[PDB]
C-alpha cells in the first residue's frame, strides 16, 4: 500500500549509502566500458531507480525489487565473480536480498 513504497525508500536509501554501492550509483557510461552496450540489454542503476521512485514510477514493491535484481543480474552478466565490481555486486545483492526479506 502506502507502506509498499516507504519500504522501497528505506532500502534504496540504505543501498545508496552502502560502502559497496559505487559501481551502481549512476548509469554505466558505455563510452568508458567496452562491450557493455553489446552485453547488457537493459541497464539499471540506483540513480535511475531513485528517479522513478521520486516520480511515483513504481506501482508496488514488486516492480521495485525487479529493478534492484536487474542491477545485480546485469552485474553478474558483465563482471567476473572475482572482479572488483563483481565482489561489490555480490555484497550489494546479498544486502538487498536480506533487507528485502526482513519486511516480507
Ligand atoms: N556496475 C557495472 O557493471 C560496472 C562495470 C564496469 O566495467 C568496467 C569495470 C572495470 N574494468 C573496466 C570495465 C565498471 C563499473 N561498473
Amino acid at each position: 500500500m502506502h507502506s509498499d513504497l516507504t519500504f522501497c525508500e528505506i532500502i534504496l536509501m540504505e543501498m545508496e549509502s552502502h560502502d559497496a554501492a559505487w559501481p551502481f550509483l549512476e548509469p554505466v557510461n558505455p563510452r568508458l566500458v567496452s562491450g557493455y552496450r553489446r552485453i547488457i540489454k537493459n541497464p539499471m542503476d540506483f540513480s535511475t531507480m531513485r528517479e522513478r521512485l521520486l516520480r511515483g514510477g513504481y506501482t508496488s514493491s514488486e516492480e521495485f525489487a525487479a529493478d534492484a535484481l536487474l542491477v545485480f543480474d546485469n552485474c553478474q552478466t558483465f563482471n567476473e565473480d572475482d572482479s572488483e565490481v563483481g565482489k561489490a555486486g555480490h555484497i550489494m545483492r546479498r544486502f538487498f536480498e536480506s533487507r528485502w526479506e526482513e519486511f516480507y
